[PDB]
C-alpha cells in the first residue's frame, strides 16, 4: 500500500508543487499544532538569514509562527503582513522577540465597501506595506474551505456562487479561478491573489479532509506552489 | 533630593493627582520610562485598562512595566492609528496580554477620509475602548515623519507651543483650532482622552517645560513623570 514519503511525492508530481509536507494522520497530538511544526520546519529550510516572510492570517498560519519565531530573531527573518486586520496577527506575533522586524498593513482586513477599501489602499503607509509583501521572498497562508468578518448570509452566497475555498479571504471555485462577482473581493485590503503569486515560494499550511476541495482548487489556481498538511487530507486531495 | 519639593510644587501649582519627578543628576528618557512605570506599578489594579500614546517615553514607559501587565493582566489599547509605532512597546509583552490596536494610520491624507476611517465599526470599537481606558499614558511633544517640515513651520505660527498625540495646543492648553492635521488623525481627540480619570503625561527636557505646563493648564494630563530641570523649569513658566 502507500503512506506519506508516497502521499508526498504524488501531490509534488500531479500539483507540480516546489516543496510539500505529509504529516501522519493519528499521533500523541492534535493535527493543527502538529500542521504548525511542520510548516515551521519546512520554512526553516526554506528561509536564508535576513530574507523576508509574507504571513496571512489564521489558526494555522499563527500557530506556525509561534513555532518560528526562536529562528525568525536568530537569523533576522523580516515579517510582513499580507492583509489588514492588524488585532488578528497578535497571537502569532506576540511570541516573538521584541528586536524582530515586523511590517504590518495598518488598516481593517475589509472595508464597509469597495471606495473605501480603494481609498486605503492608496494612502501611502498602507500601500507601502502592500508593495513590500508583494516582493517577499517566501509565504505562508491558510486555506478556508467554503464547507469573523463574512455574516452568514455572504457565506450561504459564496458558496451558492460557487466558491469551494478561499486564502485571505478571496473565494475561488473548483477549478482554482477567483469567483468574480462576489463583492467581498472589492471590499477586503490585502494582497489580491494575483499579487501574492509574484512571491517565489508560497506555502499553504492547512488540513482536515473537509479541506481537500479548497487545498487542490488552491494548488489548481497556482496560488501555493508548496504544502503542508495531513495523511488524510492529502490522501483526499488525491482523489479529487 | 528636592524631587519630593518640586513634586510637592507642581502637584499644588497644577491641581495634579499624582507626581513624580527624577534626579537631573545623563539616560535621561530611560530613567523617566523606570519613573513612569513605577508610578503605573501603583495607580492599576488587576484586570483594568491602560490607553497608551506613541514615541519614545511611552514605549520605554511599556518595557519597564511587561512584567506587571503580564501578572496584573492589564488590558492595553491604543490612543492611536499607526499600529507600527506601537510595535517596539508592544513587542516587549508576551503573547498571552491583551493588546487591542486601532487598525488605521495614524494620519489620513484628507479629513474626509479621516472621517471614513473614524466612523469604520473595527476602527470605532477600539476608540471607543480607548476612551473607556481607567488610565492613560502618553509623551508630550514641543514645538520648540508624519508631518512635513513646512506644516511644523506652520504650526509654530499658529501659535502652537506643544503637542499631545499630533493635536497641538497653544500656551494657554487650549488646542489651536485652524490646524487642519486635527481633523485628519484618526485617534481619540483631546477632549476624549479627558474621560480617563488618570491621564499621565511622562516627559523631560528643559526645551519641553513650555509644552508640558500647557499640557496640564489644558487639562490633557493630571499626572506627571518629569525630571528635576524640566521640572525647576515648569515652575517658573
Amino acid at each position: 500500500f502507500e503512506g506519506c514519503l508516497e502521499y508526498e511525492t504524488q501531490l509534488r508530481r500531479q500539483f507540480s508543487l516546489q516543496h510539500v509536507r505529509v504529516i501522519p494522520g493519528l499521533a500523541d497530538a492534535d493535527v493543527g499544532g502538529r500542521l504548525g511544526i511542520g510548516a515551521a520546519h519546512m520554512l526553516m529550510s526554506l528561509l536564508q538569514p535576513q530574507q523576508m516572510l509574507a504571513i496571512g492570517f489564521g489558526e494555522a498560519t499563527m500557530n506556525t509562527l509561534q513555532r518560528l519565531s526562536g529562528f525568525i530573531s536568530s537569523q533576522q527573518i523580516r515579517l510582513v503582513t499580507l492583509s489588514g486586520g492588524v488585532g488578528s496577527y497578535m497571537t502569532g506575533i506576540g511570541q516573538l522577540n521584541a528586536a524582530c522586524s515586523v511590517n504590518i498593513i495598518p488598516a481593517p482586513l475589509r472595508a464597509s465597501s469597495a471606495d473605501i477599501a480603494r481609498t486605503l489602499k492608496n494612502e501611502n503607509c498602507v500601500k507601502d506595506v502592500l508593495l513590500a509583501a508583494q516582493a517577499a521572498d517566501v509565504a505562508i497562508v491558510g486555506i478556508g474551505a467554503v464547507s469573523g468578518y463574512i455574516s452568514q448570509g455572504e457565506q450561504l452566497m459564496i458558496g451558492r456562487k460557487g466558491a469551494v475555498g478561499d486564502i485571505l479571504g478571496y473565494f475561488f471555485d473548483a477549478k482554482g479561478d477567483v469567483v468574480t462577482n462576489i463583492k467581498i473581493h472589492n471590499e477586503l485590503i490585502g494582497l489580491p491573489l494575483s499579487a501574492l503569486k509574484t512571491i517565489p515560494v508560497r506555502v499553504g499550511v492547512a488540513g482536515g479532509e473537509n479541506k481537500a476541495e479548497a487545498i487542490a482548487a488552491a494548488m489548481k489556481g497556482g496560488y501555493i506552489n508548496a504544502l503542508v498538511t495531513d495523511q488524510d487530507t492529502a490522501a483526499a486531495i488525491l482523489r479529487s
